[PDB]
């Protein structure tokens, strides 16, 4: 079977909740379902990063950091595929995964799917995992215009498994509240966490009787996409597909043209890993808590519309997007593969408060903040040959991360990109530095005040 088609490698950048969808062409277009999430943080990403930056790595620090974090990202990823999963997203500190079933079935898989996370941390028994689980009603959102694509999972359950996320210590799982409240209590043992609702797991301990692989051959007779049958040995359906004009159109939309370049063998495979000067340009678009799924995905949909708009003037394009507790970010970049102009830096922040001041507008957001920072970045597919994304990892995207969050209703920069601008000061303001989680001695931090007072 030959199985190599460019249909395929492109499915490979996406998870089976866009490959083996059929939904409208109207954007935004939303989705309800149930399911059960994990959130699995690697960092061990970011903390490394910048080891393989120094010259002992003699220019090849990035083919080598590409190299061993696939051997550990991708460990994770057959765990996941095996077991069921579907992997929505990687985003550099961490990877979600999602196992969508009808709600009756919730509590058997959030039995596979702690017995998952329990083999994940089995396979680093330094180098460890933290893991969150939720469960409940998953809302997806669809937006885009009419040859880009992006997609983002809302809801409770997913703001469940972000705090159940960053309770964990290494080597914990932890279970969301609802997710405690919907499983097997019956099998599986947990221990309180100090004034938080959720728990974590000690152990899975199941009656005499019961045996799991009959048990998990049984749940995957609910499983919409699991391989089996003369397919049985394959990690990922999407595999065997199959060339189709219609549906390689739509899929291809979700990818960044480069990659597409090098999927179609127009580029060296490895051309886009490196450690590449760049500049990050981090949006944040916060809602309020009331604000409903249906409310939010039109303003992404306008916002989105706005802001890619604006990106190709400057030359910038979308890497990531996220949204977790009301707020939906654009990880932003400027300067990656062809991509690297003079004046970046300008450009940059120009972008920044283009972008700042029409989605300040846009009914429905209540606050929008950018961070901009720039330097040297990893770039590179992370993940399995099966399941895999295009990502940038470094601390000038934790910082530009953070300013963003720490630093709301307004537009932000650091040090090398204030100095590096062909812009006065006047245009800047020098601003309190504050304690920011997990980052370094910043420099000094700027907010772009524009070129005016008013
Ligand atoms: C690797 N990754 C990180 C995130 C952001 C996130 C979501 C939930 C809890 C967290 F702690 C962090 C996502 C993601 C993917 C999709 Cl498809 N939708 C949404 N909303 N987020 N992927």
């Amino acid at each position: 079977e030959f199985q190599d088609w460019p249909i395929v490698r492109i499915a490979a950048h996406l998870p089976d909740l866009i490959v083996y969808g059929h939904f409208s062409p109207e954007r935004p277009f939303m989705d309800y379902f149930d399911g059960v999430l994990m959130f699995v943080d690697i960092s061990g990403f970011t903390a490394m990063t910048e080891k393989f930056s120094s010259a002992m790595y003699m220019d090849r620090g990035a083919e080598q950091l590409v190299e061993i974090l696939n051997y550990h990202i991708s460990a994770i990823v057959e765990k996941v595929l095996i077991f069921g999963g579907d992997i929505l997203k990687f985003a550099g500190d961490a990877l979600l995964a999602l196992w969508r079933v009808e709600r009756k079935q919730l509590k058997n898989i959030i039995t596979v799917v702690i017995k998952c996370s329990l083999e994940i941390h089995g396979l680093f028994e330094d180098i460890r995992v933290k893991i969150g689980l939720a469960a409940g009603h998953i809302s997806m959102l669809v937006f885009g215009d009419e040859t880009h694509s992006h997609f983002l999972v809302i809801g409770q359950a997913v703001d469940d498994v972000r705090l159940a996320q960053n309770m964990a210590q290494m080597n914990d799982v932890i279970l969301s509240p609802n997710c405690w409240q919907l499983c097997d209590r019956s099998m599986i043992e947990i221990e309180s966490v100090p004034d938080q609702r959720a728990v974590k797991v000690n152990f899975l301990k199941p009656p005499p009787n019961f045996n799991f692989d009959e048990f998990f051959t049984k749940c995957t007779t609910f499983m919409h996409y699991y391989p089996s049958g003369e397919h049985k040995n394959l990690l990922r359906l999407a595999c065997t597909l199959k060339p189709d004009p219609e549906l390689e159109m739509s899929l291809q939309k979700y990818v960044m043209e480069s990659i597409l370049k090098q999927i179609d063998n127009k580029q060296l495979q490895g051309y886009l890993s490196e450690l590449r000067p760049v500049t990050i340009v981090f949006v944040n678009l916060m809602f309020e808590d009331q604000d409903k799924a249906e409310e939010i995905g039109p303003a992404i949909q306008d916002a989105y519309m706005h802001i890619t708009s604006v990106l190709k003037i400057f030359q910038g394009q979308i890497n990531k997007v996220f949204m977790f507790d009301k707020g939906c970010s654009f990880l932003c970049v400027f300067g990656f593969p062809g991509e690297k102009v003079p004046d970046e830096l300008t450009h940059a922040l120009e972008c920044a408060m283009d972008i700042f001041d029409f989605c300040s507008q846009v009914h429905k957001i209540q606050t929008v903040s950018i961070g901009v920072a720039s330097g040297i970045v990893f770039c590179g597919i992370v993940g399995h040959t099966v399941r895999h994304e295009y990502t940038v990892i470094g601390q000038k995207v934790n910082l530009a991360a953070r300013m963003m969050m720490y630093y709301p209703g307004i537009v932000t920069c650091d040090s090398v990109t204030y100095n590096g601008s062909n812009l006065p000061a006047y245009f800047f303001k020098e601003l309190p530095k504050k304690v920011m989680k997990g980052v370094a001695d910043s420099g000094p931090l700027y907010q772009y005040w524009g070129r005016t007072e008013k």
